[PDB]
């Protein structure tokens, strides 16, 4: 079974509700793996927290720096970074769980819920999941995101685990 994983998201102490998403170990388990231990913090840091601290309305929210809060951060559970495990899936429309990256073979821990059919992402990003319940809490983050990125209120990773 593919792992199920949830984050509970507050903007400025408002909760906004859940997203629940669904990991697709069966494609791409290393990644998954990652995602779903810093949902968990069994490893001892992780999500919980943290925050959504890029947001660019009709594009894409992003989060998961949980060391520096602003971009430059995050370790994955194997170390610093890791390998670009597979580009099988693609990032075919909105709700789509893609890592982000400075570059091949750069994974952390920062990832994008994206919203955007792009081949030109293909092949570039590891897409790892999608949004399975709660499409309208993403689109509420999205409301508080600007064409910069910033926020304009503080979006918080308030909880965050597995499900199954
Ligand atoms: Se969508 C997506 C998915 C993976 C990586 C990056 C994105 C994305 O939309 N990036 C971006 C869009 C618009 C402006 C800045 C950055």
């Amino acid at each position: 079974g593919n792992p199920l994983v949830y984050l509970d998201v507050d903007a400025n102490g408002k909760p906004l509700g859940r997203v629940v998403l669904e990991l697709k170990a069966d494609v791409v388990p290393k990644t998954a793996e990652n995602f779903r231990a810093l949902c968990t913090g069994e490893k001892g840091f992780g999500y919980k927290g943290s925050t959504f601290h890029r947001v660019i309305p009709s594009f894409m929210c992003q989060a998961g720096d949980f060391t520096n809060h602003n971009g430059t951060g995050g370790k994955s559970i194997y170390g610093s970074r890791f390998p670009d495990e597979n580009f099988t899936l693609k990032h075919v429309g909105p709700g789509v769980l893609s890592m982000a990256n400075a570059g091949p073979n750069t994974n952390g821990s920062q990832f994008f819920i994206c919203t955007i059919k792009t081949d030109w992402l293909d092949g570039k990003h590891v897409v790892f999941g999608h949004v399975i319940e709660g499409m309208d809490v993403v689109k509420k983050i999205e409301s508080f995101g600007s064409k910069s990125g910033r926020t304009s209120k503080k979006i918080v990773i308030t909880d965050c685990g597995q499900l199954s």
